[PDB]
């Protein structure tokens, strides 16, 4: 535990390379003692055919290092420059050479650019899709007996821990939230239990939002108590 | 070493969905444009049996993700959202069901609110308290020799590498410091070691702070060379 | 995959307390309730001989956990003091030390200011440098045809990636950019493939850059098919 080991100087090398690498000041104090500094994280400034390049003012505003694989460090950036004078915002992938010498790091060769690659999955069949069209087999006074409960239940997990804990298991109360109204409930046996797939609105600051849950429901006294519960209903809730 | 693998794709994935989740500019061209973009991030967009939500504009200012953990992320959440106008900052633990389909990443289903919970431990006994009280029982003229030796070393140690290099192994100077005072000498013989449990104030900028140090001392000449420098001192530095 | 674990709460445990530590307000009702948190990662506040210390005014700007070990967190800090009124911006290591306690985390004792190491390597030999003047035994005919191919190539890989798709394997097209000139040609024999090694210059919105490419070439009709690009030219390229 507290003597595990962490060593982040590669991450954090990159992060100082990619920050020179795409800032450039207005005033030239500042910008030829900028590139300076950029051109101290190569093993040799990388040898350019061209006779110079076209420069302009330039911001980082964001980087994320998504890889690290064969000598290549991957990001996705955001940045603006200044064309004297508008300001545009861009994006690029970027993709750095590096190695080590001693524990020591350094960029080994010019950069290259890439198109930003989205990790968003997609292409789903519908028989993943959850909808909650689903009614139940259990009776409609067995549902104002859970619909009371569920009530109290919610009332206490956005107000009371010690309430909380009379009628539900190692569940911990919800800060700053007003709890409104079920809106879905459906009702499954489970042997003795009794399963709910509950969904419900609830109010942060100004601002609603719903979640789901599945309750297992044991019966204590005329009432029930939660011995366990999650924050999904599954694809399969109503196969009974 | 160099040819280590890194992929952080998951966890950058995350942090668009939360800043997705989080951010709803006021003007509609933005704000209907940023719920499609947040849409985006889902398998399907979750089934909510609410007619709608009542939604403010927001901005996240931070996030933290804490855990991963059975396909559940769960973040330390700082927003502010605008009430039409007021301004008010929330803090929440926010919790994200997702999954994985072809080395792309998917929000499963409606994520969940959870009051932050912190890491800070508590309840410690009085007995593992550092307390810098203990007299010792070494010559008030070692003390002297001592304290002349310290004042020479924390001079160095704020100044100049090769000074210290003469009167210390493998200690490195420290920058932008000033030496104040010594505010705490214990010392103890471990065979021909001599042992220093000492306090001193340093001044960086406009601020003093204080820091502890444990050295051994070998006897070198008419003073002392330091084999060995730690920055804390032991609970058990007065049982000689 | 997505079943991965990761636990992130001692890195960012410990941030917190960097940003507690740096962090001082002007107002008292801010400042001594500033000072209060602060001392709640304390297992105990640790014992100081100094009457007290000479604080002023600070904002935390940037911090780096670039270590873990030995019960020992590392820091490079960057922040700004006020001095009642002037502000200094101040850069600094920064030592922590802490514990583990039932899967929760304290700072145990007074932290230590250090210099800044940097992670840059140097001392390289002049072999190691990549200078491209080398000149190939390849026919002036071949040159021109490869030209007239590498600009078909640059043009499609900045714009169309069907048109890319036909003339190359697994290239990807890039983003937001014009591609401007090839700056150096060297090709060589493998066999039947044709390699060549070449700089080009692209332009991303206002600003040009180099970049270098491997192309490993097929023959194909009276043209070329890449079979393989790489964003590097090696040491070796002009060893035939």
């Amino acid at each position: 535990d507290a003597n595990r080991k962490y060593d982040y100087k590669l991450q954090y090398y990159l992060n100082d390379y990619v920050y020179a690498y795409f800032t450039l000041p207005q005033e030239g104090d500042k910008q030829q003692a900028q590139v300076e500094h950029l051109n101290s994280f190569y093993n040799f400034v990388p040898d350019v055919k061209a006779q110079g390049q076209v420069r302009n003012p330039s911001t980082l505003l964001d980087s994320q290092l998504v890889t690290v694989e064969g000598k290549v460090a991957t990001y996705k950036v955001k940045y603006k420059e200044m064309i004297q004078t508008e300001e545009k915002e861009l994006v690029t992938g970027f993709n750095i050479p590096f190695d080590e010498k001693e524990g020591k790091y350094y960029v080994s060769g010019l950069p290259w650019f890439s198109a930003i690659e989205s990790s968003q999955a997609g292409y789903f069949s519908e028989d993943d899709q959850l909808q909650l069209t689903a009614n139940d087999h259990v009776s409609d006074s067995q549902h104002k007996k859970v619909e009371k409960f569920l009530k109290v239940f919610f009332t206490n997990y956005t107000t009371n821990q010690d309430n909380l804990n009379l009628i539900a298991k190692n569940v911990a109360i919800v800060a700053n939230t007003t709890f409104k109204t079920i809106d879905y409930t459906y009702l499954k046996k489970d042997r003795a239990d009794l399963i709910a797939y509950v969904q419900a609105t609830f109010e942060v600051g100004g601002t609603t939002h719903s979640e789901n849950f599945t309750f297992t429901l044991s019966e204590k006294d005329k009432s029930y108590y939660v011995t366990k519960l999650e924050h999904t209903i599954p694809l399969n809730y109503a196969n009974d």
